[PDB]
């Protein structure tokens, strides 16, 4: 089965972030559906637990650039 987890991503200045950070993050193994919001400044993210993790989608937001964390 698959998960959905709600990353909150502090420092999206413009909608570049937003197109970059879902097109990165939906070439993911696991990864399906995927909705990234500058408005929020955020990104939730459908994935398999198996193929990848809330902290590796996380990592990955943080490796490119933004203040990731967990919604919880
Ligand atoms: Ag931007």
């Amino acid at each position: 089965l698959t998960q959905e987890t709600v990353i909150n991503i502090d420092g999206m200045t413009c909608n570049s972030c937003v197109q970059s950070i879902e097109g990165v993050i939906s070439k993911k193994p696991g990864v399906k559906s995927i909705r990234v919001s500058l408005a929020n400044s955020n990104g939730t993210v459908e994935y398999d637990p198996l193929l990848t993790s809330p902290e590796t989608l996380r990592g990955a937001i943080e490796d490119m650039g933004f203040d990731a964390t967990l919604s919880d």
